[PDB]
């Protein structure tokens, strides 16, 4: 209660998503996807804060078996402009800077500052953990790039905000709490996340859009999943612009259970701002 | 003739290199990130990287950072995952108290667990529970693991084929350097690609006309963000058929006027595990 899951450890970039969409509430930092999952279906955490997608890359966890199975339901989703600092040891400054500690894909990000001082690369696990790294060692030669949270916890000094040489990278969430008793009343600005099935021939998945085509209902998302020792069928989660129990995406959602089967509502939330900000 | 995979000695996708490439020396890589870049360099012919699991796993996103490795796909695999329960050399059932594995399978295994009154121990994957098993002496700990993972790290088999409660298949792709050309037309075939269609109702819809119509058939199918524009949306789709060869050559045709960038990320051998019983 007021307790937000992540996955990850402290100073981690869902750490701070945690923080930016829920602020005061305390995180609670789990190793492993399924335990960020199970802390609130124990009821260890009200919240989980969850990755679903990444505009570069990243790693997502595959929700589409093990969100409804313990009977969780999306009630949010939050999207964070990854923001990489050089952080570097209290006395430090940027001319000590010689090795570069952090996730393989963020120094990727990074080539610019890493051929500007003429850094040696030396890659980690993730993030948070260089931070910590960098300031258990006590070495000035050594310096991290990760969030501007991961310097506040580990106690180390931003040497540069705003590292990445483009934009790069964007990251959404889904915001998961164990399932409420009712959905959310009807109203503008609601998403719906659902799993459904079609079979596999052809024109299965075009059908069962047509009537969200010509209803003007817009998807945001959708993803395939294969089915276990059957390739007759074929799984998805789709991330559609309203609320089931409202037009247009009610009626749209009737033709759609026409041809398809097993159709499941995962969340219904609102569309965050993010979505309508240039 | 070495094939790069994500994880460490024993994990399943060490096993999927073995599978799918006997003999081929398999390069062990900590990130997917690394796994790529050794192809890239030239450090590994092939990539096996994990892209699906029919009820969970871990699984790289390669939409952007695939072809800009100059990446292609020239295979797929797939895989039954075959959990083994794992104890020191010389332990029995009888001796273990705790069970250590990847959450995931412990789920799966969850009947053997109170069929022998364990004690749950959940580990980050399963060829670290293997590992960890192995360096910790002791009998009272076993762990889930592949069947490789057993050997590399000379642990007994205490049971082959743990039952599952419900099973996990894996597939992966397997990616090489882009080759000069593309295999010839001929049956059998699978494309994966990418395009980008507008985000206004029925987009997609209409890029997939062209593809039903036809009768071609579509596997795969997955959506991304684009780095900042909220304004249009990028496709990965595996669809049966080769880009120079009908139904698919003309169906591409189409798909391009109703969407933008479109780009062959590979075009490979339907594995026969797709009509198997
Ligand atoms: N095979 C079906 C369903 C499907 C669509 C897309 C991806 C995977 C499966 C079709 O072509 O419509
Ligand atoms: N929004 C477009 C394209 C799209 C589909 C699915 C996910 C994202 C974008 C449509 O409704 O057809």
């Amino acid at each position: 209660e007021r307790i937000i899951a992540f996955q990850g450890r402290p100073g981690a970039y869902s750490d701070l998503a945690c923080r930016q969409a829920r602020p005061g509430w305390t995180t609670l930092p789990c190793q492993t996807f399924a335990q960020t999952i199970a802390a609130v279906h124990d009821g260890r955490a009200e919240l989980a804060m969850l990755a679903c997608e990444n505009s570069l890359a990243g790693r997502v966890p595959d929700i589409h078996a093990l969100l409804p199975e313990a009977g969780l339901f999306i009630v949010g989703e939050h999207f964070q402009r990854v923001e990489h600092c050089l952080l570097g040891i209290p006395g430090s400054t940027l001319a000590d800077a010689r090795r570069i500690h952090t996730h393989p894909v963020a120094m990727a990000q990074v080539r610019g500052i890493i051929t500007e001082l003429g850094l040696d690369p030396v890659v980690e696990f993730d993030t948070a953990g260089a931070a910590e790294m960098v300031r258990e060692w006590g070495r000035k030669e050594d310096v991290a790039v990760a969030s501007a949270l991961a310097a506040e916890l580990n106690g180390l000094e931003i040497l540069r905000r705003n590292v990445e040489d483009a934009t790069h990278n964007t990251t959404r969430f889904y915001i998961a709490s164990r399932r409420p008793a009712t959905l959310p009343p009807p109203g503008p600005g609601f998403m719906t996340t659902l799993l459904f099935r079609v079979n596999n021939q052809p024109g299965a998945l075009y059908k069962a859009l047509g009537g969200l085509a010509t209803a003007g209902v817009n998807m945001t998302r959708l993803e395939s999943y294969m089915l276990e020792g059957s390739f007759s069928a074929t799984q998805f989660l789709m991330d559609v612009e309203g609320h089931p129990e409202a037009p247009p995406l009610a009626r749209a959602l009737d033709e759609l259970s026409f041809f398809s089967e097993q159709q499941e509502i995962l969340g219904v939330y609102p569309a965050s701002p993010f979505r309508r900000k240039p």
